[PDB]
DNA sequence: CGAAAACGTCGTAC
DNA sequence: GACGTTTTCG
DNA sequence: CGAAAACGTCGTAC
DNA sequence: GACGTTTTCG
């Protein structure tokens, strides 16, 4: 799955509008570390015109749309298919440049994340710097939280 | 100025998402119709982020960038200039290419807009259009409303 | 007068 | 826009 | 368990 | 985002 030059320019500067790149630590005991690691990257729009958001699904060829009331949203989780459209719109962000680049260090990072308690922790910093970098207000589980793992 | 194609592309992803394209009929007695045709490219932003609209004003060479408090716009209304650069990046838009070709038409319109009655009136129903198009919340001033210059 | 700048603000769609 | 919590799926 | 889907909502930044 | 009203400028 490789896009488009001129589809990725277009698309970086409507991410840099309305598109969120997101880093989420989420609880939940099921999980070794008590909290599991979520990426999304997303693109929000009224619904009326979610035929747009439709054609990101089949451009990007991946990820899904989900409909919540008046707006809708374009979300793309998997891990794999997220690097790989990541890495291509990376170059063209302006805005959200820095939040794709600690979201594909936090990807390429997992599988030793669930070895120590303290790789763990420290990729947990990276979600805190990409919240930092977002319009982030309602924000609850922090890496500071994850820390409350001591026993 | 004739711009970057790698830059208009990346805009006009922007404008589509944070950006709008405007055209109202102002309400004066100094002016003939007792109405002035008004066109209005902007870009709007946080004010954190407004080095991100003079980054704008450098590379478009014209338009300027307006403080309204925690959030700021990018401006450019003036008929030459807005006309050259919408021309540009009209074939871009996925969400506003409406819009925009409206706005390129009442601009090279306006010369005989200024001779007639009815052909003012024409091109008030062209505004009418684009405000259908917008996502129009607040609209007061309607070509209907300038119809009632009978006299 | 004609046209742009300046200034101000409602209601969501992010 | 950018989170939150809850449920499915393998 | 691990990972994504589904579902829900606060507070502006458009 | 998309209008409104008021002031300047030529
Ligand atoms: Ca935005
Ligand atoms: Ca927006
Ligand atoms: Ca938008
Ligand atoms: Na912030
Ligand atoms: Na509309």
């Amino acid at each position: 799955t490789k896009y488009n030059k001129e589809f990725l320019l277009y698309l970086a500067g409507f991410v840099d509008g309305d598109g969120s790149i997101i880093a989420q630590i989420k609880p939940n005991q099921s999980y070794k570390f008590k909290h599991q690691l979520s990426l999304t990257f997303q693109v929000t729009q009224k619904t009326q015109r979610r035929w747009f958001l439709d054609k990101l699904v089949d451009e990007i060829g991946v990820g899904y749309v989900r409909d919540r009331g008046s707006v809708s949203d374009y979300i793309l989780s998997e891990i794999k298919p997220l690097h790989n459209f990541l890495t291509q719109l990376q170059p063209f962000l302006k805005l959200k440049q820095k939040q794709a680049n600690l979201v594909l260090k936090i990807i390429e990072q997992l599988p030793s994340a669930k070895e120590s308690p303290d790789k763990f922790l420290e990729v947990c910093t990276w979600v805190d710097q990409i919240a930092a970098l977002n319009d982030s207000k309602t924000r609850k589980t922090t890496s500071e939280t994850v820390r409350a793992v001591l026993d």
